[PDB]
């Protein structure tokens, strides 16, 4: 018998922004998750996660990762949970074959951002731990870091709540009844209305969005991330050891200093298994390539972060056909807003997309320009049933 202005389906890094955004304006909102936020079942645990400013997906994702980057800042000052560490984040690979480094440098150059520019010895001589040969080259973004992604989850949650947002754990949504004046959603436990839906599931997207009539190609992947007994004398965050996202021969690589001991942590961004979110093995290392894809890079790139394993962890990413998002109203119902598609690269963007979303679900439209975000793109591939 309770009606809400909004609900948010998936209160994961997309959704629960989402409500924080929309109970700090006094909307009735309720949140429902089939697992209780944070957890480590969907795409966002693991402690941390990279924020860059220069984009090498897009420099058309500046503005929005500067936005998000203030509103991390002003969640910081709002929780006693830690949010962002600045360790700078840096960028590299061989010189004129990297079309990431490439773009990230013309970012940095359109939207005037502060970057330092590098090549081969130099690398090796400022951050003592990583070997690269003579002919690659980097940007190294300064202002930059990490994001302890499950504090802001928690943080965003705790702050939305004592708002008054209703957050509904453990409740898997079923299905979806769209009318053009409301919204219903069927769980195990009960219905609910409201004026606006906004989805974002993640993962699940790519299995539940053919319950609004949607048919776009959203392809989950398993992604394991390794944490590795380190020289702490070198790849400490407190001796300025970088995050990174770079790119070799075999693909693209990220990883994060060692904070407080906990050792360097590394991840292969190109390659996944394909997987279905209700099915995906979360054991790390049933699979051999889980620890020899990062040991390989390792033991070539940073040789004094290749000791013993102390902690695996399993996630996923879903990717759209062109790797860019999906943030937009659903082509047939202007009060249902969807976020998807991130694909492995949405994180650090999350408490704009927030802003975003709570602007789409009580308006219709946001100041943001989110035109290569559009669900309409034909690169994208999508329809309707
Ligand atoms: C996995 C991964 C991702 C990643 C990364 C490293 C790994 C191993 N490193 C990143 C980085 O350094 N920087 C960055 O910006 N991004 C990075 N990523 C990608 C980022 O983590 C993902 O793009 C992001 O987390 C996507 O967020 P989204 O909100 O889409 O996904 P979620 O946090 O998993 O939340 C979805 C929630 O919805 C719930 N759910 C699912 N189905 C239902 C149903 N039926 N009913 C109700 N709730 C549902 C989930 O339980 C989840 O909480
Ligand atoms: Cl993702």
């Amino acid at each position: 018998s309770t009606h809400f202005d909004v609900i948010v389906v998936g209160a994961g890094s997309m959704g629960m922004a989402a409500g924080y955004q929309l109970a700090k304006q006094g909307v009735k909102t309720l949140l429902v998750d089939a697992f209780d936020p944070p957890h480590t079942n969907g795409s966002h645990h693991g402690d941390t996660r990279i924020i860059r400013h220069a984009y090498g997906e897009g420099r058309e994702y500046v503005p929005l990762a500067l936005r998000s980057q203030e509103l991390w800042y002003e969640l910081e000052k709002e929780t006693h949970h830690k949010i962002f560490t600045k360790t700078g984040v840096l960028v590299f690979g061989p010189k004129g074959e990297s079309a990431f480094v490439a773009e990230t440098m013309e970012a940095a150059k359109e939207h005037s951002l502060t970057v330092d520019l590098l090549e081969g010895d130099e690398i090796n001589k400022r951050w003592p731990g990583i070997t690269v040969p003579e002919n690659y080259n980097a940007i190294f973004e300064p202002n930059s870091g990490v994001l302890f992604s499950e504090n802001c989850i928690r943080a965003y949650r705790e702050l939305a709540e004592a708002r008054g947002a209703k957050v509904l754990t453990h409740t898997r949504v079923e299905d979806f009844d769209i009318s053009p004046d409301s919204v219903k959603i069927e769980t195990a436990n009960g219905s609910y209305t409201a004026d606006k839906l906004i989805v974002s599931m993640g993962a699940w997207n790519s299995k539940l969005l053919s319950k609004l009539n949607l048919d776009i190609p959203l392809q989950p992947y398993r992604q394991v991330v390794g944490f590795f007994e380190s020289d702490e004398s070198k790849y400490s965050n407190d001796i300025d050891f970088p995050g990174f996202m770079v790119e070799v021969p075999n693909g693209i690589y990220y990883g994060f200093p060692s904070f407080g001991g906990c050792g360097l942590k590394l991840g292969y961004h190109t390659f996944g298994q394909k997987i279905d979110p209700d099915t995906i093995n979360r054991e790390f290392g049933v699979y051999p390539e889980d620890e020899s894809n990062l040991r390989a890079f390792l033991e070539e790139y940073m040789p004094g972060a290749n000791g013993e394993l102390k902690r695996g962890a399993v996630c996923m990413y879903t990717k759209t056909l062109d790797e860019h998002f999906i943030i937009d109203l659903h082509p047939e119902h202007s009060n249902v807003v969807i976020a998807a598609g991130f694909s492995g690269h949405g994180f650090k963007f999350s408490s704009g997309v927030g802003e975003v979303l709570s602007q789409l679900a009580l308006t219709g439209k946001t100041e943001h320009d989110i035109s290569i975000f559009s669900i309409n793109r034909p690169a994208l591939k999508e329809s309707l049933q």
